């Protein structure tokens, strides 16, 4: 008899090599153990386009509604997608706009196994980023200066006030951009990462480029000072955990250079980056898991890597690929183990917890796809496609459960 | 007899324990074998202060002048430097300015020695920034927003035209920021990278991220394609080297798990970071140059790190300290190389090379400060302080010289 829910999982569909992806998953490591209550949301590029990106919406308004996403890894559309897709026009980032929609903050973290080495020299434990999921360039507004004119950034008070300053006096053609953030949003960013390094038992460090952008980022650098001094300061000299502040440049350094093991805060843009550097540092884009978590406490699961494009042409050319399912396995398991924590249904997080069990296991084991296959300490190793993984990852799994 | 010089260097003195070295430097290997012709700029941050930061713009332009600038590091103040030095004002990054003034791109590469282990396993070459020196963030305008109003982005055309966008709607208070580049300094930007690879033959790879900058980034996309497709395929597809984009996060991912020996073209913000990135993976963020190169031809020498403000906080402490010289010297020695060049002394130029070969040669045979210590596959080894490293150097160059 297959384990039973009660709320359902808001479903986000995907593209590409993660749509296929999602459905092996689906179909091999969850159908087969769960009657899956979900309500399917298609994020696909294509259902995105034919519904001129209402679904997107219509998407995180459920996710607000019922508490727990899990999300394909999606197309974020340029010119090029235009074109390859006949788009009517270049949509936002899905993911851009669902992180808008619910505020809040993504933690990601490496998939570690004790036998898959970093990259790095020295990193001994994992290294978590704590993006800031909210605003800054996720939410500019850009324009391209055709020549000679003058840019301003302009604000108007309720009141009646407004100040403009000059951005540039252009006697060429070039391109401008605005964006912000609010202090709101600041604040619960900054205690979701003290938070959660507590949660972790961990220094939380902090950084951005307070210098150069001098009352914008240096915001960053007060708020997460103030709400330290008289927020967490006390909780953490308790355990022993620091809070550590320097700029994004000296950051970076510190980190190649650090054992790994502390919880890296970031705003949003810098979120982006670092977790893909330490995810393949780590080993792989594919060993990370993600998970928004809005202020009002609401949770989006994902992959953090995107939807390997270049495996999905080359498994349209024929070729069999070898895509590391990990991520999304994980995003699922991670909502199916948050669901069942909501609605009190035991065995679906220890179903979830041992799914994950499994995995990592079967890596351990030797087992992996080609992304591993040379960080691995295992001597005898089996290289698979990206099917024969989740088959193996399902034996490894029913001889534990 | 000393080494004479003809045109002078422009010389621009830095902030703490830069600044110690800065003299360090000049006192031990350099002036006991050059008569150093400079004009001196003083850009400590207390005399930027006393002269309301007019001596960093007549230090520009000066470099404008004469043709080449080595520049020590320097402190950009934010609200804590403000305090402990009680400054007048913030001011804005002499290297900010400098770079506004020039315009170009700062290239940023290791310096490798054989011995000395990189932290990312896997990396076999250098791997070389070329960061856009121009715009963006770091001449951006920013604005605290106090309470509720609205936020937009203007554009006013030399003729009648205004266009507006709305950056946000406030009901609290939160930050705001505008910035800018221009097409004539993008293509510079292009240009230069490209230039650049094949004089050092090599792939170039850039990125950015354009699906979520959809014009601000996706015009640097454009104008790199455009640039390559007309004016770079041909010497590329020549060579065998190919030019490479991606998005940002993507390209730090493909980074970390590559062998090295590209180069990497970014935008300001990111060649920041990457370079603080590079550096420390490849070892120390001592060991690697930095140099502008204007599009007019004019070149400013620096280090890529700091002012080690902690380094500088321990000696003032009275302890003794273990900096790290390598970039500074570099920076002396690559403006000395390029002063010589430019003049026709060839024994300028051959000084110039004989110290760089002097000081990689040093650690080669196990003498280094502390950050290397631990790199290092030399059996016996001498971690030296900060002046011995410098006093060692000499030895190893007299003796070759
Ligand atoms: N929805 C999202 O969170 C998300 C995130 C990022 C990007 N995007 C979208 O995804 C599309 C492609 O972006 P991208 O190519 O830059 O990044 P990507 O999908 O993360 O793929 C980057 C590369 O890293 C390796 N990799 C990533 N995931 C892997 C996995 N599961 N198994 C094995 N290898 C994996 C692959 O490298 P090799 O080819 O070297 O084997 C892949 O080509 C873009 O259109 C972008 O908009 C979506
Ligand atoms: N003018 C410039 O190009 C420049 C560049 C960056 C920053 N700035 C200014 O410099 C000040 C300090 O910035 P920061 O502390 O972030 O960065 P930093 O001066 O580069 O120092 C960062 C850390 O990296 C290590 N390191 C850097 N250079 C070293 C060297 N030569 N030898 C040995 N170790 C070295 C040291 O680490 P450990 O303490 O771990 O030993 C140092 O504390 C700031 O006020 C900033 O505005 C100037
Ligand atoms: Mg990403
Ligand atoms: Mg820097």
């Amino acid at each position: 008899s297959k384990i039973k829910m009660k709320v359902p999982l808001v479903e986000m569909d995907g593209d590409e090599m993660t749509r296929i992806i999602w459905r092996l998953i689906k179909e091999n490591l969850l159908e087969p153990y769960i009657e899956l209550n979900t309500e399917y949301y298609d994020l696909g590029l294509e259902n995105r386009d034919k519904t001129e990106d209402q679904v997107t919406i219509d998407a995180a308004r459920a996710i607000q509604k019922y508490g727990v996403g899990v999300k394909c890894a999606t197309i974020t559309p340029n010119a090029q997608r235009v074109e390859e897709y006949n788009l009517k026009k270049m949509w936002k980032s899905p993911n851009g706009t669902i992180r808008a929609i619910l505020d809040g903050t993504v933690f990601r973290a490496p998939i570690v196994v004790n036998s898959i080495k970093p990259f790095v020299k020295g990193w001994k434990k994992p290294i978590s980023i704590a993006r800031h999921a909210y605003g800054d360039v996720y939410k500019n507004v850009e324009y391209y200066v055709p020549s000679a004119g003058k840019a301003e950034l302009v604000f108007t008070s309720e009141n009646g006030e407004v100040s403009r300053q000059t951005i540039h006096e252009f006697d060429g053609p070039g391109v401008i951009m605005g964006m912000h953030n609010t202090d709101k949003s600041i604040r619960s960013f900054a205690r979701a990462c003290f938070n959660y390094a507590l949660d972790m038992n961990q220094d939380l460090w902090f950084s951005t480029k307070d210098t150069i952008s001098k009352t914008y980022d240096h915001r960053f650098k007060d708020i997460f000072q103030e709400i330290y001094e008289n927020e967490y300061k006390e909780k953490f000299e308790a355990k022993n955990l620091q809070y550590f502040y320097t700029l994004i440049d000296d950051a970076v350094a510190r980190i190649i250079r650090s054992e790994g093991g502390m919880v890296w805060a970031c705003k949003n843009y810098d979120g982006d980056v670092m977790s893909d550097m330490v995810a393949s540092a780590f080993g792989s884009l594919a060993m990370m898991t993600s998970v928004l978590v809005s202020p009002d406490g609401k949770y989006e699961f994902e992959a953090a890597h995107g939807t390997v494009t270049r495996h999905y042409y080359k498994h349209l050319k024929g070729e069999e690929t070898s895509t590391n399912s990990m991520a999304t396995i994980f995003a699922w398991t991670g909502a199916l183990k948050k669901r069942g924590e909501l609605d009190g249904i035991k065995e679906l997080v220890d179903f979830a917890t041992k799914l994950e069990q499994a995995s990592v296991q079967t890596i351990e084991n030797g087992v992996m796809t080609k992304d591993l296959a040379s960080l691995s300490e295992v001597p005898e190793k089996k290289i698979v496609n990206t099917e024969d993984f989740l088959k193996e990852i399902r034996k490894t799994f029913e001889g534990m459960a």
